[PDB]
């Protein structure tokens, strides 16, 4: 057996995933979560009296409220967000989340 | 045996799954996930008196409220979200999630 | 046996992730989570009287307000958020996570 590799790879795995994202408000309320996955290879070659410009865009997020009035009250009330029961083990009993009674 | 190989690859995978995006306001709210997943090979390769301009464009999310006005009681009542239970074990009893009685 | 590698590479592997994300304000809140994730190889190569100009974008949030008004009572009542039960464990009994009675 002969194995022989040259690896001059680029790997992005299991990257930027299985985010849980919640926004509850009771009003006038951003929420921004700003998560790009990117992968960039760049070989610029430049000889004699070339340019090169390399100027992808970016992301831009813009929020703007003028004006905003709440006039009476506002109000939330959250019994619960997001109730998980996971359990992947063996052989267990009685395994509650969230139990009223 | 001979295995031989040259890796010059550019991979994502997984890359920016399975997020779970919950936007539950009363009012007046703004909820932005930008998430582009992005894979650029650039081999810009300019000679002579030549130019290269590369320039593609982002991306531009904006959001604008000028006048907003709530002349009322803003209310949200949440007694849950997103109830889950997964349980990949073997032989698991009497697992409850948000079990009301 | 023989094995030979370069391993001249690049990786990004299980960055940015599982982040769990709330926001849950009774109001005239702002949550900004900014988590890019970037893999960048860069090689750029200039002889003679060449420019190579490299300038790709960053990210950009902006949040503005101009005027807000909340008038009367913000109220925010929570019981709970995200309860959560893992049990990944062999033979267990009787597991509770916010149990009322």
């Amino acid at each position: 057996i002969i194995n022989k590799k040259l690896d001059l790879s680029n790997v992005q795995s299991k990257c930027g995933s299985k985010d849980n994202i919640k926004h509850v408000p009771g009003g006038g309320s951003v929420q921004i979560v700003y998560k790009p996955v990117d992968l960039s290879k760049v070989t610029s070659k430049c000889g004699s009296l070339g340019n090169i410009h390399h100027k992808p865009g970016g992301g831009q997020v813009e929020v703007k409220s003028e004006k905003l009035d709440f006039k009476d009250r506002v109000q939330s009330k959250i019994g619960s967000l997001d109730n998980i029961t996971h359990v992947p083990g063996g052989g267990n009993k009685k395994i509650e989340t969230h139990k009223l009674t």
